[PDB]
C-alpha cells in the first residue's frame, strides 16, 4: 500500500511589480497601451503552462483535481472562489470552448505565505487516498493593485490582526524587525549578516529573467546601509533601526503549478517510475503553532523547525545529506532564521553558513538559488509552490544561468506563513 | 481497499444576527454594555464545543489534523490564517496554558458557501490517505460586522466579480432572481412555491432554539407578498420584481464542527464502527463549474446535481432511498432546485412536492428540518458542517421539537459555491 508521490512538471511565471522592467507603470513604453495581468490571467497562464509542460495538452481530462493556493485574492482582486476559476482557467477568453476539466473537484487553500505549500499537501492525501492519480497544485497572487500601505494592511490578515495590527502600518517588516532587535540583543547574528543574505539573493536573482529583480544590482555596502536610498522606513520608533529597504522580500504577481502523480497516475501518462524527467516527494510535513500566542526566543522559528525536522525524519535524511535547499527569506532575518530550523546550521551558527558562502551558487548546500523570495519576489500564494519547482528544476539542469554545476541529488523546501505560525516542509529526491 | 470514514460527533453554535434575540443590537438591554462575538470566540466556541460533544476532552491530543472553512473572515474581521488561529482555540484566553494542538497541520479551506463541505472532504482525504485516523472539521463565519448591502459586495466573491457585481450591490439575491424570471418563464415553478418554501423553513425554525429566525413567525400569506415590509428590494429593474426579502437566507454569525474518525481513530477511541452513536460517511464527492460561464438553463443546477449523483452513485443508493436531506436553501428559489439536483424530484417537479408537503416534517422525504439557510441562518463556512450535523443529529434523536418520529436511516446533504460553481454532497448512513 506504500503510495509515492512524484513531480511530473510544473511552470512558473515571471514575478512581477515595480522595479520589472515587465511591470507596467507610468514609465513602461506600453503605458495606457497594455496592462499587468489580472489574477484570473495568472491563473489561466499558470494553469496552461503547468499542462503544456507536464505533457498533457490535448488530454488534460486525465487530471483528476485542482488545488489553488492563494492568501489574499478576496482583498487585492476582489474574488475569491479560485477552485470554479481554475476549471475555467484552461479555456479562459475563449466563450463556449469544450472544456475537459468540467466537474472535475477542485478548492482554495490559505495559510498566509505557506498557502502553496498547503495546496500540495492537499493535492498530495488526495493522490495517497483513492481519490486521485493525477493532481494540479496551483499558487498564484496579485498584489500590484494597491499601495504599499495598502498592502501591509492586507498582509496583515496573517498576523493577530486584533493584536498585532496596532505594531505598524507595515505589521510584518515590523513583527521581523522586532525579531531583529531580540537576536541583536543576544549576538545570535547581525545585521552585516543579514545584508550578506541580500547581497547573495541579488546575484542570483542577476542570472534569472523570471526575478521580479533581475535588473538591480546591490552590493553587500549597499544592502549594509550604504546606500541612502536603503532606508529605515518603519514608524514603529522601538524597532525602526533594525530594518532596511533591502532586507525585505517583494510585493510581486505571479503564479506557480506542479503536476503530481502516484504510480497509477504514472501508468495512464504512459510514464514509468523511474523516468528522469521526474523527481520524487519523499516527505512532506505541515506543523502549525498558536496565532494568539508568541514563543519568547525570537531567535528560534520553532514551527518551522519542526515541520524540517518531521519531514527529513519521515524521508530518513540529516540536513547534512541535503544538497539544495528553497527557504522563506520572507525577510533577509527569516532567511537566517531558516537555515537553523531547517539544521543545516545549528542554533546560533546561521552566521557561519551565511559569512563563509556554503549557501550561495557555489558554496556546500546552496540556498534560494534563483533569488529567493527577496529578489525572485514574492507573490505569496506561488512561493510554496515556485520552492518546489525550484528544487526540481536544479535537479533538472534547467536554471541556465543559475544552474548549478554538481546537479542536486536531495533537496528540501521550507514555506512558512504568518510570523513561523504556520510551516510546511518537503523532501525532494532526483529520479 | 479504503478506510471507512464516522462522524463520532460535533456541534451546533446558535446562529445569530438582525432578528434574534440573542444578537446585541441598540435595541438590546446589554447594547453598550456586551458585545457580540468576534470570529475568534466564535471559533474558540466552536472547536471547545465541538471537542466537548464529541468525547475528547482531557485527549484532544489525538486529534491529527484541523480544517477549517471559511469564506469572508479577511473582509468582514480583518483575519485570514485561521488554521494557526484553530490551534489556539482549544485554550483561547488562557495565557501561557498547555495546547495539546500544538505544532498539528492545520489550514483553512475555501469554496464560497461551499467552504464546510470542503473542509469535510479535505478532513476524508487526510483519513483516507495514511496521515490521520482523527481529524477535525470546523465551519465559522462573522458576518454582522457590516452593512447589508457591503454584506453584498462581499459575497460577491463568489460570483466572477468582474463580471457580475454590476448586476446589483445585492449580487447573489439577484443572481437568484434571474433564475426565478428564467423558471417562471418556462413554467418550472412559482413564486408561490418559493413562498411555501420558505413557510416551511420558518415553521421549522420555530421548533429550533439554535435557528437565527427561531422567534420569527411567518405565514405562507405573508412569504408570498401580503406583508407591506416583505418588499422587492432589489435595485435591478430587470429581476427586481422575482424576489421578496423572505426569499433571501439570512446574514448570520455561527459554527459547527463535526469530529470524522477511520477505524483506527474510532479504535483508538475505544469504539467500535457499530456503536449506535455513529453515522457512517458512506460517500463524499464534489463538483467544480467554470466561474467565467453560465449555463443557459436556469432551471438545473448542473453542478450540484453532478455532486449528488456521484455521491448517491458512490453509495449505491437511488435517491428515493433518502429518508432526510439538509440542502443549500441559500434562497427559497434554490431550495426548489436543489431537490430536483439530488434526484428527490424529477426535473420540472420540485413544486409536486412542495405544494404536497413530502418535505415537511411529517413528510416522507423532511428536507431542512431545523430551519435550513433561510431560518437557521447562514453563517458561509459553518453551512456546510452545519448539514452534515442536522443529518447525524436527527439520525441520533436529538432535535427534540423538530425531531422526525421516524428516525431516518439515510440522509444525503448537498452543499453550494457560488450560483452553482461548486457542489459537494455526502450520503450517511444511520448506525
Amino acid at each position: 500500500a506504500a503510495s509515492r508521490v512524484f513531480i511530473v512538471g510544473g511552470h512558473i511565471t515571471p514575478f512581477v511589480g515595480k522595479g520589472s522592467p515587465l511591470f507596467i507603470d507610468k514609465k513602461h513604453p506600453d503605458f495606457g497601451k497594455k496592462k499587468n495581468m489580472t489574477l484570473e490571467e495568472i491563473l489561466a497562464t499558470t494553469v496552461q503552462g503547468t499542462m503544456e509542460h507536464s505533457g498533457l495538452s490535448g488530454r488534460e481530462g486525465i487530471v483528476d483535481q485542482v488545488v489553488v493556493g492563494n492568501f489574499l485574492g478576496e482583498l487585492f482582486s476582489s474574488q475569491g472562489h479560485l477552485g470554479p476559476a481554475a476549471i475555467g482557467s484552461l479555456t479562459y477568453g475563449q466563450a463556449g470552448s469544450k472544456n475537459p476539466l468540467m466537474y472535475k473537484p477542485a478548492m482554495r487553500v490559505e495559510g498566509a505565505c505557506a498557502s502553496g505549500g498547503l495546496a500540495v499537501i492537499s493535492a498530495m492525501n488526495a493522490l495517497k487516498s483513492g481519490s486521485a492519480d493525477i493532481t494540479l497544485a496551483v499558487g498564484v497572487e496579485v498584489q500590484t493593485t494597491a499601495s504599499a500601505r495598502v498592502g501591509g494592511d492586507y498582509l496583515a490578515r496573517a498576523a493577530d490582526y486584533q493584536r498585532q495590527r496596532q505594531l505598524d502600518d507595515f505589521t510584518f517588516p515590523c513583527l521581523f524587525a522586532k525579531r531583529m532587535k531580540y537576536i541583536a540583543e543576544h549576538n545570535h547574528f547581525t545585521m552585516e549578516d543579514t545584508a550578506r543574505v541580500a547581497a547573495k539573493a541579488y546575484a542570483n536573482g542577476n542570472k534569472n529573467p523570471l526575478a521580479h529583480m533581475h535588473t538591480r544590482k546591490l552590493t553587500f555596502e549597499q544592502c549594509n546601509g550604504e546606500d541612502p536610498s536603503n532606508v529605515k522606513f518603519l514608524g514603529n520608533e522601538t524597532y525602526k533601526e533594525y530594518l532596511r529597504m533591502t532586507d525585505c522580500s517583494q510585493v510581486s504577481d505571479g503564479g506557480a503549478g506542479v503536476v503530481l502523480a502516484n504510480e497509477e497516475g504514472l501508468r495512464k501518462m504512459g510514464l514509468s517510475p523511474n523516468d528522469s524527467r521526474l523527481v520524487e516527494i519523499k516527505s512532506i510535513a505541515c506543523a502549525v503553532s498558536n496565532l494568539y500566542e508568541d514563543p519568547d526566543d525570537a531567535c528560534c522559528m520553532f514551527t518551522s523547525r519542526q515541520a524540517a525536522q518531521k519531514a527529513l525524519s519521515m524521508a530518513n535524511i540529516k540536513p547534512s545529506d541535503l544538497n539544495v535547499a528553497e527557504v522563506h527569506d520572507c525577510f533577509t532575518i527569516a532567511e537566517m532564521l531558516m537555515y537553523e530550523a531547517l539544521g543545516i546550521a545549528e542554533y546560533g551558527h546561521a552566521k557561519d553558513l551565511i559569512r563563509n558562502g556554503d549557501t550561495t551558487l557555489e558554496g556546500r548546500i546552496p540556498v534560494n538559488t534563483g533569488g529567493g523570495l527577496l529578489s525572485f519576489g514574492h507573490p505569496v500564494g506561488a512561493t510554496g509552490i515556485k520552492q518546489i519547482m525550484e528544487v526540481y528544476r536544479q535537479m533538472k539542469g534547467q536554471c541556465e544561468a543559475y544552474q548549478m554545476k554538481k546537479i542536486p541529488a536531495l533537496g528540501a523546501t521550507l514555506n512558512m506563513g504568518g510570523d513561523d505560525k504556520t510551516a510546511v516542509s518537503a523532501v525532494l529526491q532526483n529520479i
